[PDB]
């Protein structure tokens, strides 16, 4: 199955947003960010990806599409607005065994806010 994530400069959680911010997707699943306005991009957290997972950096610009191949959860941002909090989370299959690592992860305050938010609306 093939999912969408759109990069927005403004959507209903404010500003500089991945909608959906976060995403449950099964392992060999297909998601494709859009860039919908332009200056954004996808980047993995550092240390948010599961063991044998490869990190990822997408151009700005770009339509970028990632078949997620690990299982666990993902933490994404777009790298010009990380500071501004512009996150979303990715959770790959069931129970994610990186899960309580990715909460503990350090991330500038705004990107916090977002990605516990988003955690939580996974049930985790
Ligand atoms: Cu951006």
């Amino acid at each position: 199955a093939d999912f969408e994530v759109h990069m927005l400069n403004k959507g209903k959680d404010g500003a500089m947003v991945f909608e959906p911010a976060s995403l449950k997707v099964a392992p060999g699943d297909t998601v494709t960010f859009i860039p919908t306005d332009k200056g954004h991009n996808v980047e993995t957290i550092k240390g948010m990806i599961p063991d044998g997972a490869e990190a990822f950096k997408s151009k700005i610009n770009e339509n970028y599409k990632v078949t997620f191949t690990a299982p666990g959860v993902y933490g994404v941002k777009c790298t010009p607005h990380y500071g501004m909090g512009m996150v979303g989370v990715v959770q790959v299959g069931d129970a994610p065994a990186n899960l309580e690592a990715v909460k503990g992860a350090k991330n500038p305050k705004k990107a916090q806010e977002r990605l516990d938010a988003a955690l939580a609306a996974l049930g985790n």
